[PDB]
């Protein structure tokens, strides 16, 4: 049904989708300004780490400082195979993608890093309020030359 | 109010019900969870230590896998379940927690908890592809397996 309230929802979803697309295509020196897509109190970061706790980055200014580090440590990073998922909530989207690039972490040799990612994007007033990234930390261990722990799964059917 | 979109709303509603049933399946009912799949449907773990999926292919193999899983995770429950519909009536995502004892051959009994994302794709009102994404490090911890620590020098705070 075509009501002003359904129209408002569609418009919000369309606006927010464009912001998700811009985020996922932001590369190179543009990464230094990605934070501008966030609310002033917006949070971003990595939810899947070896410690089990997230690396949450709180606030638009912190996000921008993080991006200086990110560009140093992942200097040519690109997201590919981007699939955007709208949800029943006009302010909530999911993205499934791949990413690849050099990894340059101090204390490890330079490597090439590939991973599979899910990202969650929640909006408020057309800006991102919360972004979360989910990946397999084991693939990051491999890129850094760190031995990956192995689980045996005896009797697992074949 | 068109018959195509009416088809779609119906398909998405039916499919949502199957995603709910899946996520609420516990205990011995786990042995029959594979009946929610197409005959050729695929399920499994997409975040493994090998970096390749452990994909289980076919309704019969899925039911076999469930015997094993019931042994290794005897009291498993999903909680905090959030279901996401998408623009595709045949594609859903779920974010949830899961916890239970972990009883694997050759590791001490543990208590396992993790955060999950599940992907559910449908065909003909049944699951064609289920994929689970989690943090393998939390499973290593549960089993007493040492987890290395990535150093991020210079990471701002
Ligand atoms: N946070 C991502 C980063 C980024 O641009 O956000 C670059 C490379 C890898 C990290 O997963
Ligand atoms: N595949 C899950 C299994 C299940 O019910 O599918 C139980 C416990 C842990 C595994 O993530």
């Amino acid at each position: 049904e075509n009501t002003s309230e359904n129209r408002a929802q569609v418009a919000a979803r369309q606006h927010n989708r464009k912001i998700v697309e811009q985020y996922m295509h932001t590369r190179g020196e543009a990464r230094l300004k990605r934070h501008l897509l966030f609310t002033e109190d917006g949070v971003g970061g990595l939810w899947t780490t070896d410690s089990g706790q997230p690396i949450a980055i709180r606030g638009r200014e912190k996000l921008g400082e993080h991006a200086v580090w990110s560009l140093q440590c992942f200097p040519d990073w690109v997201w590919t195979d981007i699939q955007i998922f709208e949800t029943q909530d006009p302010n909530w989207f999911w993205v499934e993608c791949r990413g690849e690039g050099a990894i340059v972490f101090p204390g490890y040799p330079r490597g090439q890093y590939r991973n599979h990612f899910l990202h969650s994007f929640r909006f408020e007033n057309g800006l991102i309020k919360e972004q979360r990234e989910f990946m397999n930390p084991c693939e990051q261990f491999r890129s850094l030359g760190i031995e990956v722990p192995e689980v045996r799964r005896d009797g697992l059917p074949s």
